[PDB]
């Protein structure tokens, strides 16, 4: 039971480290897990510096996003809760501004597969638009249930979705495969920028989509276990 | 006041080794803090390179740009004496060639606000340019109250001013609000850089520049604390 | 017998860090070499993290991409095996999705040679469309004899051969030749890809190609040398 | 006498263990010294990787680029010779492949100051072409007193030289104002071509390339205590 919750704790630890590592994260970033005993909660650190959270300073939140804990939380915390009532397949979720992506976060050019390794994505990232339903005069932040409703909503079924002028939102079945996904997108749209300006880019079809899409299997792990070693070489615990 | 004095002095040292190893300062750059205990002085370390800086390096200078310390000074020191007179709102100043941010001291398109996090900067950043009263075969350097009043001139009210094929000038009422405001510069640039090659861009609007502008509260210190760890974790003291 | 054997292991291994230590090979990426005492068999480490690769990890694998091993290896193993029996001059084959050149795999735009260092590819670096022969429905994965069959067959006789929308793969006559490509391969296409964005590029000409790709002597032994030190420099092994 | 001339020699390592740190120099790249005592003779390493160089390496060298030392020499020495025989005001001479100038070896744009820390480029770099006197057939290598010749040729009197679809030379009066420059041209570089995709560029003026390539004074030296405490930090020795 508590020896079973300190091991989502460690992984969510060692998720946020290996985020940062390889330049996913930013200070300003957080990742979730839903509680594997109970659906109708999720776990998030408290607002503090990634780089310094550890497992004490993991908080429990219901679906509604509050907390008993007594520590202050991420403002956006609503992002994770409204996602994982609106999508019960969903165990983890995470935020960031991810480097390279975020240009696709101000941008018309949709952010499309290009590799095998970006399948995951379907057709292309859907881009949630705060000034669709609140005008041009809010802080792009994702600080309410409501808003953090729509937000699930442009997510639709799909794995990733964009907070236009703001950042980026990774969805999965599980810690692992988020990071796996998070860490893959930043590539992802690495190489399509750099294609943009080399020459006209052929896309993944819609069939390579669907099938390439689906080896994503052993893989996950064998990507946790390099990150982590790295984590290990750099003294990063 | 000795005590208070040596943590403005540790501010500035710190502020300094994280400039360095965020990669926003370069061996030219500097950063000064008015004295919160008089305001006609301001602290700047005096001419050597950044990574050596101590607290025993730190100079005190007057609202004219001179010091009683018999140590050679930055002869662009004037740059920061002439904002602290013009601008009393201003605690800390900070010049620099930061990477990405550069390109935009030299060409026509503005830097203008992509992301909630660029919003401090509010419509664009000014670009102070010298020919405009000097003509074209000056040094381009701000080493006279003349010419840096100018650039204050420029600056006006805002949070950043960009000296023409020369640099990066950030203001702000703490050493940790500049600190945080040139980390986020530099990385709202390099988006903004990307973007244009990669699409039409849509930018903030002058509403959500308005309200996103106000919520970095909470965060700078987050943002301080992020980096300090990072200094410990490389070893930077 | 066995112990040079070793040999050849501990030069497998030391590849692979170098490769990841420059930036080359991702969580997936191999490089296989073929036994110099059996041409019918090739050396290649068990489906692992790339960073958890010893000498203990590598599997024997006949032309025909089977082992006697019980651990689980590559999907792609055939990838290595399909070049070695068409390509009897090959004693080394890598696999990465290397940064810089990812691009060229998904645009029109060929990679060709821009500097000297970059001879070793002949006029362009070949594409394999998987499409032209199975249509646009596959995983775009090279897991299979007849598919990878293609692959060599796109080869051809060249040095290097992209798998369009995947990876990219070198080949060589000896390891330290296939990392030494591949690492300049990455800086070329770097440098290509800044170039085109910079002005009208002047190629190399198809005699300076077959004169400088014949300078690429001692050069292998310094690089891999030079790489090697880095390794050590990091505590890499 | 061996003295001074161990001093010498421990300045070049250092400048080696700058540039390849600051990533300045790769694998392949080298610099000399001519020797204080005896302006009819320079210093450069014998043919090894450049992270392996050390003050026993460094071998004595006549204006022919020829040496009494039994040890193997880098091809490419003439570079060095046939410019300190043409230009007795150069100290020392650099070459290297410096990542964000090499495009500029290969394409129409010219690569001019757009910052004050470019001024000392002058104009433009000049562009060395092989094919100009010795058809498109060549190695583009420098390796024969005649054809480097040539390359001080066009050199002139300026302060840098790019060998088309090669590499970059620098020359100064100093190896701390070759490292400094060599520093400086690569940030340049980086600089111009993130603008050129940004906007239209604004260049300096000659008049301002008069005036503020002179201000390149006590800054050499700052410059120098920056990156060799960086090395120091790296534990770079
Ligand atoms: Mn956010
Ligand atoms: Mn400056
Ligand atoms: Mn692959
Ligand atoms: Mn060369």
């Amino acid at each position: 039971s508590f020896t079973m919750r300190r091991k989502v704790f460690e992984e969510l630890v060692t998720a946020t480290k290996i985020l940062l590592n390889e330049g996913i994260m930013d200070t300003f970033g957080h990742i979730s897990a839903r509680d594997p005993e109970d659906p109708a909660s999720f776990f998030l650190a408290q607002k503090l510096a990634p780089s310094l959270i550890t497992v004490d300073d993991i908080q429990r939140f219901n679906l509604d996003g509050e907390t008993s804990d007594n520590r202050p939380s991420y403002l956006e915390r609503y992002i994770h809760s409204e996602i994982y009532k609106t999508r019960p397949d969903v165990q983890c979720v995470l935020h960031t501004h991810s480097p390279a992506v975020l240009p696709y976060c101000f941008v018309d050019t949709p952010l499309r597969p290009v590799t095998h390794m970006g399948a995951f994505i379907g057709e292309s990232v859907p881009v949630y638009e705060i000034r669709d339903k609140h005008g041009d005069e809010t802080d792009l932040f994702g600080g309410s249930p409501d808003v953090c409703a729509d937000i699930a909503e442009s997510l639709g079924s799909q794995t990733v979705v964009l907070m236009a002028r703001h950042g980026v939102v990774n969805v999965g079945k599980s810690v692992r495969e988020v990071v796996f996904r998070a860490f893959y997108l930043e590539q992802e749209a690495a190489a399509l920028t750099a294609g943009l300006k080399i020459g006209n880019v052929k896309y993944l079809s819609p069939g390579e989509i669907k099938t390439a899409g689906k080896l994503v299997g052993a893989q996950i792990d064998r990507g946790w276990n390099h990150w982590s070693q790295r984590l290990r070489q750099a003294g990063l615990a």
